[PDB]
């Protein structure tokens, strides 16, 4: 098994650099529409208690510098929706894919394209956390950064980088500005919460063992999914959701393993242990791989 | 800290699909030239022991089907450079970026751009490990996908996929169509040698850790670089050269570790174990990350 990211190029070709003053982040340029995060606005002095409604009735579309490469797109509207910034351009971006705008749930991966001043930089695979950060790597400049799903060459665009937290973990928007947990756009103690294990990926990961030959953790037991959330929370585990139960069918499916079976499965490795043993070449448990990466990775 | 590819939009717009009789896999579209592994020539009885030279002679430019995506590709001549195929084309491939072909080390890492019917599925970081295997994630179709590094704007094509071997791990040429080690292009069982771990490697992914405020392992203790390396080849490690140590130079400045004392730390690691804990979330030691791949995502924003 390998963390895999989607090929990056059709959201290269939509990276684009957004200055006011002397504050350069990234933007994401669809169509003649330019996304980026609001405080690309802001001054120092006022990200401590930054009035963004204030500070954009003194913007205009001349304030804003927007560029593909070192080509200026000239603004000709401006707009804030959440703690997004919509700056129209009076050129529609000829590399604009088929896209889609969507809010991700806890547990689920998408691929993160890091940017700075608005050239493509690396990418690489992140997973949303219960506590909705992500650990990857965001340097400073990396704001307006977006991460992204591709299936049958639509994108679908998911996170936009905001901002690193004290311990290291990074926050950040949907395309529409909502911040993915409890964070706000300015310079103030923000703590992230206590963080859990994602349990349905726990459950792919282990499907994927099966699917592998590796099963030895497989058990005559099965159990109810309350009790299974019961317990699972004992051991800072996420409970499981009816679409988390949906989303495992495949798997379920192609290795005969019912999902409530595999629960009691994870169940006993959880009270038990590993007593020594390994899954897939691993004391750990895995939960960064969704379903989807599973079946991405084990089949076609 | 996480294993990071380079943007893969330069090479996805070179992969296109190569046909000949049963098989298809992917090519690599530069300029007027398609290269390709050799053995999409072959039925699957000529794989069993193929004599490339006279399978090729009996080939036409008509028998390789070449797409872009819809549009198909006339063939206008072909030739075979080692055990990679060169089909020049009636069209230049306009998204051509400014390229080279490179022949890595070992221990040096690059970006595999998977690909399947030549269409880009995913990319991610490969180590050229010791006994010239990769540990990659290929499945059947994803022959012709190539490895790369980017820098500024230049493509460094290092890597084409070809086989899997027994154990699961991944053998493939240069863009010369030499082999990364001691393998041959045929349907035969095939064992790679014994792999060693990168060593110099190990120790900038151990400087990630300090960087990344993780510093449990370390000790108040030296060695010398030769005692290093004895303790190194006996838990079968690469050795590690004084140019290795010069490399590994930033990130003992960066942190206020010095090399040296950092192989003391490593070799304490490798006579105790890790005692159940962890190094930037591993188990294990890991040794697919190189120092420049360490300098560039802590704290070198490229």
């Amino acid at each position: 098994f390998r963390k895999m990211a989607f090929p990056s190029g059709k959201v290269e070709g939509c990276m684009v650099q957004v200055t006011c003053g002397t504050t350069t982040l990234n933007g994401l340029w669809l169509d003649d529409v330019v996304y980026c995060p609001r405080h690309v606005i802001c001054t120092s002095e006022d990200m401590l208690n930054p009035n963004y409604e204030d500070l954009l009735i003194r913007k205009s579309n001349h304030n804003f510098l927007v560029q593909a490469g070192n080509v200026q797109l000239r603004v000709i509207g401006h707009s804030m929706q959440n703690c997004v910034l919509k700056l129209k351009v009076d050129t529609a971006n000829p590399k604009t894919p088929k896209y889609k705008f969507v809010r991700i749930q806890p547990g689920q991966t998408f691929s993160v394209l890091a940017c700075y001043n608005g050239s493509p930089s690396g990418v690489y695979q992140c997973a949303m956390r219960p506590n909705f950060t992500i650990k990857g790597s965001f340097l400073n400049g990396s704001c307006g950064s977006v991460g992204f799903n591709i299936d049958y060459d639509c994108v679908s665009f998911c996170y936009m980088h905001h901002m690193e937290l004290p311990t290291g973990v990074h926050a950040g928007t949907d395309l529409e500005g909502n911040f993915y947990g409890p964070f706000v756009d300015r310079q103030t103690a923000q703590a992230a919460g206590t963080d859990t294990t994602i349990t349905v990926n726990v459950l792919a990961w282990l499907y994927a063992a099966v699917i592998n030959g590796d099963r030895w953790f497989l058990n005559r037991f099965t159990t109810t999914l309350n009790d299974f959330n019961l317990v699972a929370m004992k051991y800072n585990y996420e409970p499981l959701t009816q679409d988390h139960v949906d989303i495992l069918g495949p798997l379920s499916a192609q290795t005969g393993i019912a999902v409530l079976d595999m629960c009691a499965s994870l169940k006993e490795l959880l009270q038990n242990g590993m007593n020594g043993r390994t899954i897939l070449g691993s004391a750990l448990l895995e939960d960064e791989f969704t379903p989807f990466d599973v079946v991405r990775q084990c089949s076609g």
